[PDB]
């Protein structure tokens, strides 16, 4: 099958960034969002460039909003986690000074 | 704040489950297994994962009337993280009709 | 980019079905939606197998969950519509008998 | 009854748009274009689509300050049909981080 998701709330740490072996980004985080009408962290992953872009954008206690696939896997005594697709600031209650960079495909 | 919905589409794994609560309010329960196709590489179709789903009210039990193991259904809901568990709490479900076809009943009679 | 979509509605008609040149099914619908706090209309497709499916399986008034992808596209005096991914009949005040079609892969 | 609910992932195409409304809201304009990509075949990248939004209140100001034309913006909402004419009701808005970096302000202050 499949599956998607889009989650808003706040970032409960500042994104913690690794390398991987292979050289390739992987910035790490969790997003708390406690709906109106609760309590819900959910752990996100993101990779390449815009993992690094997060990392060096992004502190804790922000709001954003994420889209993504969830995912799982086994830790010892499965958990949900979401594979970030793309992830940006909330405009709800804030506002951003944005610098993109160039260079298309890559 | 800030909310969380999510659309599923995967199979039951089992029969939906009847649980009642003690105040008297239906739920059913079941598992949604959804494993992703990945145009990767040429593995292009893999990494399983298991979604435990409650739905309540009415509809808990068209579900558990309906629904049956191996089903392929398309679920619409928020993550609760109530109950490890982060569960799906449904708000809609339907027998997907890709592979399969389903008679409809409805409101009023029988 | 890309867009996914989800809608709760109930159809307005029953779902007209045609075939393609190329023999390609074709079934074709509109869900109307109304949200609580109104009245949306949109016009869905889908394609192959599923496509005779929903004609068969489903009518006029009926309740369904629909996921997919916007698309648009020119009429004359550019409309939004949905590229239906999956659809199944909702069982929040209904159920359904379920008769799936065996040959997993095609 | 049944809702509709939308996350996109686009650009702008211009700069956003305060729209004052009569009895004295903000109201920020503007349109995210995207076209998706589809594997396929190997056109394997396009049909660009494009949405006109509406984002309200409080962070009609905070779009039209921060956001601007060609602009990778994630958006979350529904759509309404009020306004040929469906419109994406924007809930969150935000500027992707991807291809980009943002420095973030606050609520309370200057």
């Amino acid at each position: 099958g499949d599956t998607t998701i889009t989650i808003v709330g706040n970032l409960t740490a500042d994104p913690e960034l690794r390398f991987t072996p292979s050289g390739a980004a992987v910035a790490n985080f969790t997003v708390a969002s406690t709906p109106r009408i609760e309590a819900l962290f959910l752990r996100c992953n993101i990779w390449r460039e815009a993992a690094e872009n997060v990392a060096e954008s992004l502190t804790r206690g922000a709001r954003v909003i994420v889209s993504g696939r969830l995912k799982q896997r086994s830790f010892e005594t499965t958990v949900i986690e979401v594979e970030v697709d793309e992830i940006g600031p909330s405009l709800r209650y804030a506002t951003a000074k944005v610098n993109k960079a160039s260079r298309s495909g890559g």
